[PDB]
């Protein structure tokens, strides 16, 4: 019972969660950043914090299936921007308000911790935050 | 920056980085599991915290790919044991290290928390645990 141990479990569940319980939480987290508006293949590897190629993936299997759908800048022609379509919109929407859930799950855990206790929590999930880069 | 935010992020980040960077999680973390010693696949469920229909899912898809192989017990003909293959022995300890590395990277991670700091961390990583049931 290293903290270590309880740290690498913790992870370990949210992996195994997600797994069991077709589309990526990379692609859905795609959508949901085009829900509401649109962005380059750039923006989002940023925003999301992964590579760009792995934002070409997705992107292209969400073309495939459909999903969303490209179309050029007027000023900048390397500029490429992606739209939901509206097969897409539905799919979004639900992926979104099961985030908006798991915020009051957050929040509920949180609310047993005395406000100095929490200082040490944000302090915390902050160093963990990217010390998950590696 | 709420740290209920701050903490869909992080398992956000989680989840992307597993996903980007051909066997699931669940697969490796099982195989990672019968390294040691043979189990059942009700063993495994309580071990990784899972479905039994899972465990059943992926253990089909690791003897589909000659990783596994079920033996039935010599006392009891309902219960099946799985041990790895020779195939698979390589990637089960390729996985165990990895995972002894990400212990240093917690451990590194800790030390910057006075040991009272890190009750609260305990307790926190400790609620955080299953209240990812749900
Ligand atoms: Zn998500
Ligand atoms: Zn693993």
């Amino acid at each position: 019972g290293t903290l270590e141990k309880k740290l690498d479990n913790l992870v370990n569940t949210i992996l195994l969660k997600a797994e069991n319980q077709k589309l990526t939480n990379t692609q859905e987290h795609i959508l949901m950043l085009l829900s509401q508006q649109r962005l380059t293949n750039t923006d989002l590897a940023k925003a999301l914090n992964i590579s760009q190629a792995a934002v070409t993936k997705a992107i292209k299997s969400l073309v495939k299936q459909d999903m969303l759908a490209g179309t050029k800048d007027t000023v900048d022609a390397r500029v490429t921007y992606f739209e939901l379509t509206e097969l897409a919109k539905p799919i979004a929407s639900e992926h979104t308000h099961h985030h908006d859930e798991t915020l009051n799950v957050y929040n509920r855990l949180l609310q047993k911790f005395s406000a100095k206790e929490l200082e040490i929590v944000d302090k915390f999930v902050t160093v963990f935050a990217e010390e998950l880069e590696g």
